[PDB]
């Protein structure tokens, strides 16, 4: 019975957001100390799946639409822990350009992260509308790392993915790392991990994997590497059909780079429908296209 309809900021075009695409990347090779000379792009990546990943797809509750992470109950949700490192780099964005929405700024900042990342072109769409402070959604909506493949696969229906979706959203995890005083987990899934690549999935199927308790008390899977994986990460290869399909992806970047794509504008779009005569997806060209 809820319903979210996007309403293109007044006036704007491709050409405007594309201005804020630049400026997103610009700053992005600009900032390239952050986290021990990662940069910003992997926690951009974070942050626009859990702002998208709060929607409940039963009554249309959260979901990036409202942009309802701008809000102390979710900017401090414990499970977004590090996200206001993020935020913080969005903001001068936001200054430089007023007129656009916070969903549309933090999923715009997760599409961008990718791009720039040397990741696949991810279509992504305007019209997110800012609602208020009383449709923040509570805590507890965003997934725990300490379970199985049967809860990972449970958790997601929620966001309305299947197997396929699950899989290739979760390598994303090749970006970035763990930090204990986050999520009390450490250390990276990957040597190459500001790059976006398949190496999830060769990682997970290729390390010899140890499972240990970190200085937190938390189990986690470590590889003479130094790489880990996360419970739910390691199940991925524990439960018969994603072992497939993390197969599939290791086997073949093309693949899971189209796979990606298409899921993670899903799950940045869950909860929001587009007027049949909305503008057609945009597909921002990178810096390097453009000479910038
Ligand atoms: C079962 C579902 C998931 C679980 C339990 C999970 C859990 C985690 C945890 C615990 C961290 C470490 C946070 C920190 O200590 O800073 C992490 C990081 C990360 N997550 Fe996930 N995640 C899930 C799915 C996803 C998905 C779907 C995406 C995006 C498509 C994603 C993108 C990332 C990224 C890019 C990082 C690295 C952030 C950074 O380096 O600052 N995750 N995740
Ligand atoms: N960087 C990350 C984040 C989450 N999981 C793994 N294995 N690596």
């Amino acid at each position: 019975t809820l319903v979210h309809v996007a309403s293109v900021e007044k006036g704007r075009s491709y050409e405007d957001f594309q201005k804020v695409y630049n400026a997103i990347a610009l700053k992005l090779r600009e900032d390239d100390e952050y986290d021990n000379y990662i940069g910003y792009g992997p926690v951009l990546v974070r942050l626009a799946w859990h702002i998208s990943g709060t929607w409940d797809k039963h009554d249309n509750t959260g979901g990036s639409y409202g942009g309802t992470y701008r809000f102390k109950k979710e900017f401090n949700d414990p499970s977004n822990a590090g996200l206001q490192n993020g935020f913080k780099f969005l903001e001068p964005i936001h200054k430089e350009f007023p007129w656009i929405s916070s969903g549309d700024l933090f999923s715009l900042g997760g599409v961008t992260a990718v791009q720039e990342m040397q990741g696949p072109k991810i279509p992504w769409r305007c019209g997110r509308v800012d609602t208020p402070e009383d449709t923040t959604p509570d805590n507890g909506r965003l997934p725990d790392a300490d379970k199985d493949a049967g809860y990972v696969r449970t958790f997601f229906q929620r966001l309305n993915m299947n197997d396929r979706e699950v899989v290739a959203l979760m390598g994303a995890h090749a970006l970035g790392k763990t930090h204990l005083k986050n999520s009390g987990y450490e250390g990276p899934g990957g040597a190459a991990n500001n790059v976006f690549t398949n190496e999830f999935y060769l990682n997970l199927l290729n390390e010899d994997w140890k499972l240990e308790k970190n200085d937190a008390n938390n189990e986690q899977w470590d590889s003479k590497s130094g790489y880990m994986m996360l419970p739910t990460d390691y199940s991925l290869i524990q439960d018969p059909k994603y072992l497939s399909i993390v197969k599939e992806y290791a086997n073949d970047q093309d693949k899971f780079f189209k796979d990606f794509s298409k899921a993670f504008e899903k799950l940045l779009e869950n909860g929001i429908t587009f007027p049949k005569d909305a503008p057609s997806p945009f597909i921002f060209k990178t810096l390097e296209e453009q000479g910038l």
